[PDB]
């Protein structure tokens, strides 16, 4: 029968590149320069939010030139929970939060109601402050309960079906090389 | 208000030695990937980060490699009197779904490697079909029982230093320190 990777291979060979690679990398350095000015002096713990979290924060981290410390944290939501109160934490925040300045990293913001959730739950740690980070905002898009800004972000972006640069499109082209768009044939509508 | 963890990081920052620059490690990353894809290409692998260390490694070399993919992660400690690496604690366990996959490992540093030898056995106990391993720096020379006696893939093989960056922690601190440093034997005396 038909294999995932070739149906990926297909996804991918027909998908529309919206950013390069270099573009990317580019809107990386901006990030930098921004979260370095309102960072350096406050010895931040930086969360990776799992599992997209992981490319955009292993290329932003060798950028930033200040002494901070790195972890991570895993929740996944129902679409049918408008609240994020039914989260499902795989990884929860640490206690050894309590005190600290803490960066929180996605690759995007989707309406941001599971990320308003893990940071609540951060703060519930006892953290002192609590920022946020995104490759990507889908910024004409914000929804009750979500998270109505992010501190930083790379790129903003129209609302269409994206992977890439740690955007999964069901699990797979994480490592696309850009931004891309799914090709209408392939989106489920 | 005494000095801080942090005022002593710059300073062991600042004292450091560069053994690799940004620019070496990143073309040490295309080497690695152009490896992984000879052999990985075809095989739908499942990479799996090894927290917290492989997370800088691995999102750098994961927009390098051309080919059908998924990401996972893991997560073990050890006690340094643990030899045999019988005794280590799962925070995050290997997947049931790691069954008759391929899957590689990708970790920062092989060091011994006794956690990553039992990480990889783990794997294996899930039942995948095949494991491979990948670790952005070798410390080539040293090898202990029950450790990871070669790596598929070595980004850099390097002399048993005190080293950190590019993911390599000291403390905790310094994985974002940009390139490969040794630690000025003022701060660290062997």
């Amino acid at each position: 029968h038909m294999t995932i990777p070739d149906k990926i291979k297909a996804v991918y060979e027909k998908s529309t590149c919206l950013y390069t690679s270099n573009e990317v990398e580019a809107a990386l350095d901006r990030m930098a320069i921004k979260i370095h000015e309102t960072l350096q002096d406050k010895n931040p713990v930086i969360i990776c939010v799992m599992v997209g979290g992981l490319v955009p924060l292993g290329n932003l981290l060798h950028r930033l030139d200040f002494p901070l410390e790195v972890d991570y944290v895993h929740a996944t939501r129902y679409r049918g929970d408008l609240t994020g109160g039914d989260i499902l934490w795989k990884v929860r925040p640490s206690s050894n939060l309590a005190g600290r300045t803490v960066l929180v990293v996605d690759d995007i913001l989707d309406g941001g109601i599971t990320l308003a959730a893990i940071i609540n739950e951060i703060k519930a740690m006892g953290a002192a402050e609590v920022y946020s980070a995104v490759l990507v905002d889908k910024y004409r898009k914000r929804v009750p309960n979500g998270l109505q800004k992010a501190d930083f972000v790379g790129l903003q972006v129209e609302d269409h079906y994206i992977f890439g640069y740690g955007m999964d499109y069901h699990e797979y082209l994480r490592n696309a090389p850009g931004i891309f768009i799914v090709h209408p044939d392939h989106e489920a509508s």
